[PDB]
């Protein structure tokens, strides 16, 4: 009922397509069928490739697919921070991502086969996971994500009603200024992310700032915490632009705006550390609708 | 009392790579500690990640190299030309740093130390992430690497100077291209063949008397008295779906001359005729280099 892209843990790569509909929107009906079939197809020819892939779609094109049905908090992209946070919403995400890249470049081929010139891809970025499951920064990324397939659908898939089987995606490019990050000595990075560099240890939250990175995103509402699915790679050359590409999903959007609301300053006023060497260029919120949804459209 | 290769150019199968190329921005001295770094940074990683069976190479241009060998030697090395008066550009850099192994990550962490150890003295040109694709094969769909050499004992044969002061070092050529899928899908598969020279799906030699002498194995297959001018190739495709995508070329040889024949054939200024794969693809840079061998790296200073 899933799609195949959302349960997968530590995929060694991934592809991200950002696009935005040309054409009329019920040619991404088709489109979308005949993408979902690829992806099986492919599964069946690289079985070891462990090949997941999610179609999302912005706001205004999933009202219009759904007749106004369901994902009742799905909206577009704001800015968080008064602009620290920028918004880019489009109509439509393609998120591919298994343990080979080669496999990933051809779905990506296939996807675009699929939609054709229906689609203006504005951002398409290449993921892959570094030494140790580091960030580029050299901090761990993905310790405390939710760990085995009955947790991560407990946190990212939606329980049931109309949209049973769907989730919510967000997806957001970070630029690292690791020339900054280094002009910090390792102690002080430390305490921007609320681990330990090295050991990946956490750092006791009494003991650091609230501006760290774990005081801004590991929140709690009466003791239950407000847990996502992350997805995020690193991406880049050495030489140009690099960093995170941030991708999280959930059941609801609302445990990802309250944590974006923390780190852009609108919940407290104070912000996340981590803005001191990165900053994100890109933002938009897309719905993944059940497999049995997407078939159902046209 | 003998030479070392560098550890990029011998590598076969290698699934990922990393090529930076770059001029120089200032003093030419910069290059002396930086090289003695960065192949000790090569060493490192390779105690760090045995199984990423990492290689890499750094090779100079002809300005720079006569300045760092004080002329002797490189014979054959000069600056990139113009071929078929334009139809191959020439991208003349001074530095070029080749990474490949079984793992990209690694391969970034190398990269990142080589751009640590040269630092501001270079100004970077170009990056190019390669990947080898589903069956070695380019993004034209076609298995590129059949009749490269193989096994270690000819590929030096072929690749690695055997004496004189430039023993266990190679001429390097790098060429960037920009494939045009679109344009290759307008053609039937029998007529991309021809293009060729081989079989599309099944990868099998079209004869020499069955295949246009503009096919491309008829451009580079080329013979002296029956011995082949043959280059170690480390090509590999590159790009995003949606953007700018083809195949990195990359070949070693202990001389630069079999390759210049090769691309005097491809590009007409040999018989007036041209490669076939021009319907599709074009070259969009091009640079020569010299790899010295490990030690020379070693006596800079
Ligand atoms: C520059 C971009 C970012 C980097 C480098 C980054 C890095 C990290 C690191 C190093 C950790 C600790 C290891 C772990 O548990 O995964 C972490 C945890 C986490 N991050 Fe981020 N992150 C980034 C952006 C975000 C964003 C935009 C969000 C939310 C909207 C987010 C939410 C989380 C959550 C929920 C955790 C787990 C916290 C916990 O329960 O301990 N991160 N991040
Ligand atoms: C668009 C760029 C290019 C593509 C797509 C490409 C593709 C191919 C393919 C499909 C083969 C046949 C399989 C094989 O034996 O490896 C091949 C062979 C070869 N290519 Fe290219 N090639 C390209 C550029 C070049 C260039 C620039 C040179 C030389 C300067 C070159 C030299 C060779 C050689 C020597 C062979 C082996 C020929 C033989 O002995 O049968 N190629 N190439
Ligand atoms: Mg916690
Ligand atoms: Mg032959």
């Amino acid at each position: 009922q899933v799609q195949s892209g959302i349960l997968p843990e530590h995929c060694r790569a991934a592809i991200w397509i950002e696009a935005n509909l040309k054409g009329d929107v019920n040619a991404l009906r088709e489109a979308s069928k005949i993408f979902v079939d690829n992806v099986a197809t492919f599964q069946a020819k690289f079985p070891d490739a462990k090949l997941g892939a999610v179609v999302a779609f912005g706001n205004n094109v999933w009202r219009q697919l759904s007749g106004g049905e369901g994902a009742d908090e799905l909206k577009d992209f704001p800015v968080y921070g008064k602009g620290l946070a920028p918004s880019t919403q489009y109509d439509l995400l393609i998120h591919i991502l298994s343990a080979r890249h080669e496999v990933n470049f051809s779905v990506a081929q296939a996807a675009l086969a699929a939609f054709g010139d229906a689609i203006d891809v504005k951002e398409e970025i290449h993921g892959f996971r570094w030494v140790e499951e580091r960030d580029l920064s050299g901090f761990v990324d993905g310790t405390e994500n939710p760990a085995g397939e009955e947790t991560r659908r407990e946190v990212a898939v939606i329980k049931d009603g109309v949209d049973a089987g769907g989730s919510y995606v967000f997806v957001q490019r970070w630029e690292h200024n690791l020339k900054q990050l280094n002009r910090m000595s390792v102690p002080d990075q430390e305490m921007m992310i609320g681990r330990t560099k090295d050991a990946n240890e956490e750092i006791d939250g009494d003991e650091r700032p609230v501006t760290s990175h774990l005081s801004r995103v590991d929140l709690k509402e009466d003791g239950k915490g407000l847990k996502i699915v992350r997805q995020s790679l690193p991406y880049g050359t050495a030489s140009g632009t690099h960093g995170l590409y941030f991708c999280a999903y959930c059941a609801r959007l609302y445990n990802i705006e309250q944590q974006l609301l923390s780190m852009f300053g609108d919940t407290d006023g104070k912000r996340d550390a981590m803005l001191r060497f990165t900053k994100p260029v890109t933002g938009g919120y897309y719905f993944a609708p059940s497999l049995e949804r997407i078939q159902a459209l046209g």
